[PDB]
Parts: C-alpha cells; sequence; structure tokens
C-alpha cells in the first residue's frame, strides 16, 4: 500500500464499482502522471513481466468497461486485473464492519479487512459455478449469450446454490436456460475465474428429454450443431472451448 | 419472522456464535415456555416431519455446543440445523452495511440482507472445499484429525483457496496436512455442507511420492491402512465413508 509519485510507472487497474478503466479499449500501461494519477493511493496486485500491476480505487469519467474486455491481453494479465477489479469491489463492500459497524481497514499480511474494534474479519468469497456442454447424439448443445455479444456460441454455465450439489446447479441451470433435461453427467475439470470470483467446474451432459425452451432474457438462442457442422466457438484457450473439443471428441468416437 | 407465544412448539435451533443450544446432548423439541423462549424473535428455516424448526438467535449460558453433535440425529434434521446456524451468523455479520455503515434488515422474501439507506445487499456465501482418498497400491491414507476425537480414522480435506483449483487444492491439502505428493486425481462426487456453509468436492487420489509428515496441529496421526485391514471409519451414508469405499473397490480391483 503506497501513494503514487511523478516517476512511478507500469500497469494500471483504475477500478471503480466493477468496471475498469480502458483508454482506447487498452490496459492502460506507462507513467503515473501521463495517466493523472499522482497523488492516489495504489496497491500493487502483482507483476506482469517483471513490472507492478497496480490497482487504484478511482472513478473516471469516460472508458471504464469490463474486465472482459481485456481478455485478448494475456491470460495472466487479465487474471491480474480481474484480480484487482475484485479486491476493490471487495474493500468496496467492507469499509464498515458487518458486525460492529466501525471503520474497517485493509490486512498488509494477507488480503482481508481487520477490523479497528472488534476482533472479526473477512476473507474474498469464491462463488461455485457450474458450466456445462450438452450433447445429444452427433449434435452439441450451442447458444449465443445475450450479455455477451461477439457472435459467438458457447456452453451453458450458472451459478451452484445453497444447499445444492453441483450436479443439482447443472441440472436446474439447464433446466432455466433451455427447458430440457439432461444425464449422464460426467467431471472434466476446474478453472478459478478472477471477478467475480469463482470456480468453475465443467460438465460433460448428455441429452434425456425436453425440446429447447430458451430464457430470451438470458439467451438470444440455441441450437443443436453437428460436431463437423459447427460455428464460431470460444477461442482456444478457454474451458468452455475445451468443453465443446471433448464433447466433439464423445461424437467423433460413436459416429466415426 | 415471527414473535414466541405460549404455546408455540417444535423444533429450536437456538444460535450464538457458532454454536447451539443442546441441552442434555439433545437438539431441542417441545414448547416455548418450557425453554424460556417465549416472548423472542424465531425465524422458520423449515420443517422436520411436518413440524417448524425455529431459529432463535439468542445466547445460553449452558450446554452451548456444535451442530456437529446432532449429526447423528437426522441427516435431514442437521440440514436444518446447520443452516439454522450458518443464517444466525450470517445475520451476526451483516447487521451494518459494508459500505454505508447503517443498520441492515433481512430481506422477507428470499434470505438476503437488505439495506435501508443505500441499495447494496449481501448474499449467503459457498465455500469450495476439497476431500480427498489418498491410495497407496494395497493401502489407503487414513488419519485421526485433532478437533473431532471420535477414534474415527477418515480422510483429508481442506478449502479451496483464491486464484487455484479444485486439483491444485487438494495437491496443496494433502501436501501441508500430510507431506506427499499426489497423482491421478479422479473426481467422485459433490456434496453441500450446512456449516459452515461449505461444498465439498469428493476425489480420489494415488500416492506419487513422499513419506508421511503428518502436521500434529491438524492431525493426531496419518497411516497405510490396507484395504481389508482397516479401522474405524466415518459411518455410512457420509460422503468420507463413501470415498473409502471408492478406494477399497479400487484396492480389491487390482489385487484380487
Ligand atoms: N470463451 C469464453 O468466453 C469462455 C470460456 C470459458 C469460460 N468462460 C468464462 O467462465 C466465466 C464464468 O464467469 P462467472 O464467474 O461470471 O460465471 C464466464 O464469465 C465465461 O466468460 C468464458
Ligand atoms: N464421517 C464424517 O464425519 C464425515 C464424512 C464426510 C464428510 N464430512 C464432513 O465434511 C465436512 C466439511 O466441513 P467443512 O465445510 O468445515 O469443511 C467436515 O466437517 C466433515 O465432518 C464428515
Ligand atoms: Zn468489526
Ligand atoms: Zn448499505
Amino acid at each position: 500500500d503506497r501513494i503514487i509519485e511523478k516517476l512511478d510507472h507500469g500497469w494500471w487497474v483504475v477500478s471503480h464499482e466493477q468496471k475498469l478503466w480502458l483508454p482506447k479499449g487498452e490496459l492502460p500501461y506507462g507513467e503515473a502522471a501521463n495517466f493523472d494519477l499522482v497523488g492516489q493511493r495504489a496497491l500493487q496486485i502483482g507483476e506482469w513481466q517483471g513490472e507492478p500491476v497496480w490497482l487504484v480505487q478511482q472513478q473516471r469519467r469516460h472508458d471504464m468497461g469490463s474486465v472482459r474486455q481485456v481478455i485478448d491481453l494475456d491470460v495472466g494479465l487479465f487474471q491480474l486485473a480481474g484480480r484487482g477489479v475484485q479486491l476493490a469491489e471487495f474493500y468496496r463492500s467492507h469499509k464498515y464492519c458487518g458486525y460492529c459497524g466501525h471503520e474497517m481497514y485493509p490486512s498488509k499480511t494477507e488480503w482481508a479487512m481487520l477490523c479497528s474494534h472488534c476482533r472479526e474479519r473477512y476473507y474474498p468469497q469464491i462463488a461455485p459455478c457450474i458450466i456445462v456442454a450438452i450433447r445429444r447424439d452427433d449434435s452439441i448443445l450451442l447458444a449465443q449469450h445475450t450479455r455477451h455479444r461477439n457472435g459467438v456460441h458457447t456452453v451453458l454455465a450458472g451459478f451452484v446454490e445453497v444447499g445444492e450439489t453441483l450436479e443439482q446447479a447443472v441440472a436446474r441451470e439447464v433446466m432455466e436456460e433451455s427447458g430440457i433435461k439432461v444425464k449422464n453427467l460426467r467431471y472434466v475439470t476446474s478453472q478459478p475465474w478472477p471477478f467475480p470470483q469463482s470456480l468453475m467446474t465443467a460438465f460433460m451432459a448428455e441429452y434425456d428429454s425436453g425440446d429447447i425452451v430458451i430464457d430470451p432474457k438470458e439467451l438470444l438462442e440455441a441450437n443443436w450443431y453437428r460436431y463437423d457442422d459447427l460455428p464460431l466457438l470460444p477461442p482456444p484457450g478457454t474451458v468452455a472451448r475445451r468443453l465443446i473439443e471433448d464433447t466433439v471428441a464423445m461424437c467423433r468416437a460413436e459416429y466415426e
């Protein structure tokens, strides 16, 4: 925890309220005074290729966007940046203590909120998430998400809920977004996600029953595409893509 | 959300600070005035066999204990009770808003904290957890946990951390508690846990390298026991036991 000076340079995660500053569509890299940043509080969340990445918790008029606007920067950088945004949001939600109501402060040893008056603390929360590829014979369920809009067709995902298992989270999510029923869930892998903090677990499923009834609020559209007649997909390096690949592998195994 | 009266009866989760009231070693069942409970605030967290279970957020001098003192009551009851304790702890940690510092109130529609001044809210957090059975040829790694003390020998478990995968959480936990290195992780299943709120994922692993170096703060002792010369185990119905069973099944498959 330091205060920025006139020769300070590197990567700057300037984050307010779920968004980060992205001038010219860029994650800012350079000197502090070039970014109107001198005299502010900055935390170092790590290093990219030997250069500090800083979290500055300040609002900016223009060019705030989503961290998943830097995904194609480097996954490693995105981990840093998403981690910054999460840490900013963590700090926002814990200025006061939920116990006793007096102002809290950041632990400089670890990454928690400590407390002046009382001795209770808070730690970052990890949200369990399911993600799933659904298979129906020669085809696989792909879909365009509403909030996304790159014209990509990916798999289904949703948050695990209270009192339920991964498998049940998959079944419910699939029921709600698509309106179909699945079977023979197979765990594939897991992958942490920076913002919001979450651990997604990857599942293959196969179609059991039902017709596609998209939640239009959530899904632009959903369709069964054959394993060799696919549309655009999430980029290689992403979990969703790996799942789709695994499914295509299943289909190939049966029909070729 | 109601206030208790003189003829109110049923199951009472009287919970303070991670503990619940267990008179005579019992989860209290009966009439309110019999339990000095009239005139207090009670929330209904559900029904056991058609009878209400109530959460009362009050301290009691004697006989407070751990919810995992009612595990052998009925799993369903324990879900209710553990859920009560969690909900009490949730309320304790969110009396004030972490944003703005003014007193918050419970959402009566869903189970969150709403806010008087501002419009930010909080929801219950689910903690990802790994649990793992480690296999070394004809044997399986079993261990007595320090905080437990029923003379039972169970599997290893620990909390998933930030920026890491399930598999990495397993590898690290196993490294720290036991000091050995594992390989060929296989996902088995997942199971939610009431208090503290967590979703544990079950893994089988096999021994790769190292000698047993127990964390004496965490583990009474750890040993390799053969699949047909076992000690006491966690009771049937529990995930740990199912894992141990699956492992024994592996051993039997190879050596018989
Ligand atoms: N190609 C992709 O865009 C891709 C692939 C795999 C996972 N994911 C991500 O998994 C993330 C999980 O995010 P949440 O934590 O909001 O569920 C999604 O936001 C999604 O972007 C994305
Ligand atoms: N036989 C047993 O006692 C048994 C079996 C399976 C899971 N578990 C539970 O998994 C629970 C996970 O608790 P945490 O959420 O504290 O990790 C452990 O507390 C453990 O009691 C217990
Ligand atoms: Zn406090
Ligand atoms: Zn508030």
